[PDB]
């Protein structure tokens, strides 16, 4: 039997990535959809099958829900994950998990006290591209890795989205910069120290609309990070080695049909390697549902959310906050 999701908000990102996975993927049936808007509902459970319901409680307390999708804004993700396992669903979260550390253990805590997991939607840590990165990294195609940098970054959204309101989707940092912040640590590992950072605030809306972040490993490895939205679209890491430098395009949300490209550069000759699409959507609800499916909950990928939580927190409260103008 496939695992019976329920959606709770009726978000673009569930209409755009997360239900077409829900709906192609074997192991899962969407089974319900909610909104504030039964209307919205419906239209989402036209396109995507499920029974339309009004209300995000109503969702939580049917009998035929497995596992609940929560799209929501960052903001509000930590109320209807405890009350999600609270009732008993494992929860598939998108990014940010949740605003901060401690809420994030308190949620992780309520999981583990039911057995239910609750895995934060990174949808790109499920692209092989990243491996394949790292594999040549690992090989020492650019020799020992000396920094890194890493960009997300979107031209301004139409005023009422989210992501302007602070208290609901919670500003660049929160929505954006997260992605960067999480390929650092999935580069260069555990040990991640905050040296600074600023932090663009918007006088007008009261939001964060970019920012740009230094940290560091205990050996002196650096990651230079910028995001926001205020800005022309980039998406992009790169390494500088000592022997060379590697970076890519289309890191985060590659199209499942896009051939990544590593570029590499070392003296006298650059190289340019294409790897295979893959559909990171569809992983990333497939890695979820086989965990569901088979109670196996890897533990990495908590240790992973909360020690991102940390130093998102790091990166919110040591930055320098400028307002404009
Ligand atoms: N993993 C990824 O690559 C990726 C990409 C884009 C976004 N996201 C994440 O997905 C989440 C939602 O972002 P999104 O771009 O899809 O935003 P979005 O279209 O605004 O969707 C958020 C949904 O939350 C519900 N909601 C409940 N209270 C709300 C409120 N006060 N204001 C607005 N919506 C409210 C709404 O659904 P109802 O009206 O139907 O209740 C809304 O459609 C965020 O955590 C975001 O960071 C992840
Ligand atoms: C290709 C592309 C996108 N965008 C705009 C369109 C969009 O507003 C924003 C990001 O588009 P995308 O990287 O596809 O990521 P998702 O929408 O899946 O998820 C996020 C949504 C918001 C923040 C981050 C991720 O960039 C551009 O402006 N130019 C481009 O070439
Ligand atoms: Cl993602
Ligand atoms: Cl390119
Ligand atoms: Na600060």
């Amino acid at each position: 039997n496939p695992i019976r999701v329920g959606v709770i908000g009726c978000a673009d990102i569930a209409w755009r990535r997360a239900l077409p996975a829900l709906e192609a993927e074997p192991l899962t049936e969407v089974t319900a959809i909610a909104s504030r808007r039964w209307d919205r509902a419906k239209r989402f459970t036209e396109r995507f099958g499920g029974e339309p319901v009004e209300g995000y409680p109503a969702l939580l307390e049917r009998d035929d829900v497995d596992a609940v999708y929560v799209p929501l804004p960052a903001v509000l993700h930590a109320e209807w994950i405890d009350r999600a396992l609270r009732a008993g669903k494992h929860v598939l979260a998108e990014k940010p998990l949740t605003t901060d550390r401690p809420q994030a253990e308190r949620l992780f805590a309520v999981a583990r006290e039911r057995g239910l997991l609750l895995m934060e939607n990174f949808m790109f840590l499920h692209h092989p591209q990243h491996r394949q990165v790292a594999d040549m990294l690992d090989e020492g195609v650019i020799g020992e890795i000396r920094s890194f940098a890493a960009s997300f970054t979107i031209p301004p959204k139409p005023q009422g989205d989210i992501r302007y309101q602070a208290d609901v989707g919670g500003g660049a940092l929160l929505d954006i910069g997260v992605y960067p912040i999480r390929a650092a640590g999935l580069f260069l590992g555990a040990d991640l120290e905050f040296v600074g950072a600023v932090l663009r605030h918007e006088r007008d809306r009261d939001v964060v609309v970019g920012g740009n972040a230094l940290l560091t490993t205990r050996q002196g490895v650096t990651a230079q990070l910028t995001f926001g939205m205020e800005h022309a679209y980039t998406n992009n890491y790169e390494f500088r080695g000592s022997t060379g430098r590697l970076w890519m395009n289309r890191v985060f949300t590659p199209p499942a049909t896009y051939q990544p490209v590593v570029h590499i550069e070392r003296q006298d000759h650059a190289e340019q390697f294409v790897l295979p699409a893959h559909d990171q959507f569809a992983k990333s609800i497939r890695a979820f549902a086989q965990a569901v499916l088979s109670g196996e909950h890897p533990r990495e990928w908590s240790e992973d959310s909360l020690r991102q939580a940390s130093l998102v927190d790091a990166v919110r409260t040591g930055a320098r906050d400028i307002y404009f103008p």
